[PDB]
């Protein structure tokens, strides 16, 4: 589909049994997610953006389904104030920027 | 163009006269830029990103070209790790997400 960006654009992700809104982040490398509970071991890691940086935790080969397209990669998992699918991601459901 | 996302969606833009590479972010609400001087008056605001808030000085109707397409609107200039163009102007140049 395509979408505009008068608005933030959000869509539905499925993660872990669990449904949620996630934007759709062309400026993130990666894909970080609100604090939750995730099975499965993990690393810890360190990344940046505009104030800074946090603690995340890194859990590797999760699928996701983004707006109904299925997907394999890492989640960084930390105190983020909104979900943010990345580039990593955003690449395996075919998604390009137009204009 | 069409733009993929395997590598960061990173264009030239031309403000102030001068040239500078930005980013493509349909994440940011707003357009962010490293410190510079602009021509006008500026007005002191605070951003929020991962990591935190910024202060950050705003301009108004500041005309700049991305990738040769023309827009004109609201641009924040303070401690950025990279120029972000946000969805203010994204919309601008009718930018859009498809996959
Ligand atoms: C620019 C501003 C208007 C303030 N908006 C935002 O920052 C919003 C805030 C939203 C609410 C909080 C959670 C993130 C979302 C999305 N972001 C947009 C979002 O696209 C933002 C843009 C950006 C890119 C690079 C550097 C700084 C800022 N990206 C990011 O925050 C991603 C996070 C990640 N690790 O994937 N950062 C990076 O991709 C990234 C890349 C290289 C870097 C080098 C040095 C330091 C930091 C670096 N961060």
């Amino acid at each position: 589909p395509q979408i505009t960006l008068w608005k933030r654009p959000l869509v539905t992700i499925r993660i872990g049994g669990q449904l949620k809104e996630a934007l759709l982040d062309t400026g993130a490398d990666d894909t970080v997610l609100e604090e939750m509970n995730l099975p499965g071991k993990w690393k810890p890691k360190m990344i940046g953006g505009i104030g800074g940086f946090i603690k995340v935790r890194q859990y590797d080969q999760i699928p996701i389904e983004i707006c109904g397209h299925k997907a394999i990669g890492t989640v960084l998992v930390g105190p983020t104030p909104t979900n943010v699918i990345g580039r990593n991601l955003l690449t395996q459901i075919g998604c390009t920027l137009n204009f």
